[PDB]
């Protein structure tokens, strides 16, 4: 499913990069 899949690889990118 293209939704499910998409929104799992942009959460694990937006909280390390903008987190740390």
């Amino acid at each position: 499913n293209e939704v499910s899949e998409r929104v799992h690889v942009y959460h694990i990118l937006k909280h390390i990069k903008d987190g740390k």
